[PDB]
């Protein structure tokens, strides 16, 4: 592929989790999109929903076994055999096809957090990133601020799974990049 | 003073530390900015060089020792009796002053890792701001990428001290408010 190993392509990533803080909770699905400098989808990766025991599944907090339960996400979980450390195998994979090492931010919404459970749950997968977060929910405190008829544009999206979510992103940094960005 | 309260006021912030991991790191600097919601500076809080013993001072890793040495942090905070319990209680009554909690996100450059600090440290601060992130190096990444001409404009400076940095990435997010975006 030619635009394989471009400097400028960006690796999206979404993460759900059984809650909040990385102490105490875990990875339950990944998604990753790759797409280049312009936004256009050039690659996906793989979808995993994670591995997780019934124990865990019902220690969530109450908000996700509500919405993790309706849309079969902690049923996706349970019928799940991935393994934390062969989705981290199999996620870096496709990820190293697309861009050299170091060159891409990881790519988001409040992509911060995400990168705190990729941080401690997967560090070789986070290794490949650069430094930096290309955090879109930035650009959508700016647009409430400073322009904020730009988010009558922006599709909301009522889901909440890896897939569904990254796309989003994706759709989201492409009207800003229409409408409040000048280029 | 006027602007006190105001539900869109930002809240800026850089964080010196021992080292780049939390885990074993702490903080020696803390340095806070408000701004209104089209960035001019509202109010300044109060700079804590936090205290550290000559065991955690002697033994960061060597970057800090030699730019910490060289710009008179290292000393403010072997003089410094301030604890960062105190630090903590008179930033959050400083940033609850100006913005209602739960408003802001936090804001500088790559200020998810500073958030990392803040949360393991500082978590009844950390609790005043929204949940997301102003991250300046978020449009610093796409200028490179869609309109890197406007980077010329950015002004750099060498100085890695908490206040310095801030009104840096302020006045960073202004060049962009100007040359990148489309208001
Ligand atoms: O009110 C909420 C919203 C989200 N989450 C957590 O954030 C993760 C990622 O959320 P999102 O990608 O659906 O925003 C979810 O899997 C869930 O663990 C919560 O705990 N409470
Ligand atoms: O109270 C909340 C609600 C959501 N999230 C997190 O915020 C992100 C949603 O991003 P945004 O698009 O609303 O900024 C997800 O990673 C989710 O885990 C929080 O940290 N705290
Ligand atoms: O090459 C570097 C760059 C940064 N830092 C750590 O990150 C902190 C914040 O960086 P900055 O605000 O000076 O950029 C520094 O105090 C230092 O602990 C390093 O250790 N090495
Ligand atoms: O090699 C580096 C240099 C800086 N930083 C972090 O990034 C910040 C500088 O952000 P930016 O302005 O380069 O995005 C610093 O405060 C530091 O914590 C790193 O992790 N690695
Ligand atoms: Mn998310
Ligand atoms: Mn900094």
């Amino acid at each position: 592929h030619m635009m394989a190993g471009n400097d400028s392509n960006l690796i999206w990533l979404d993460l759900e989790m059984t809650g909040l803080e990385p102490v105490e909770d875990v990875i339950l699905e990944i998604a990753i999109i790759i797409t280049d400098s312009e936004l256009n989808i050039l690659a996906q990766g793989p979808i995993f929903a994670i591995s997780q025991t019934d124990d865990v599944l019902d220690n969530m907090n109450p908000w996700c076994i509500e919405h993790h339960g309706k849309s079969g996400l902690t049923q996706r979980c349970r019928d799940s055999e991935v393994s934390l450390a062969h989705a981290t195998k199999e996620s870096l994979a496709f990820v190293q096809e697309w861009v050299p090492q170091g060159k891409s931010p990881m790519c988001g919404n409040s992509i911060g957090q995400d990168r705190r459970f990729i941080n401690k749950y997967m560090p070789d997968f986070e290794d490949h990133f650069h430094y930096r977060n290309l955090d879109v929910s930035t650009i959508k405190e700016l647009a409430k601020r400073w322009k904020p008829e730009v988010l009558e544009s922006v599709v909301k999206t009522g889901a909440h799974l890896a897939l569904d979510d990254i796309k989003e992103s994706i759709a989201e940094l492409k009207v800003y990049r229409e409408l409040f960005f000048k280029l």
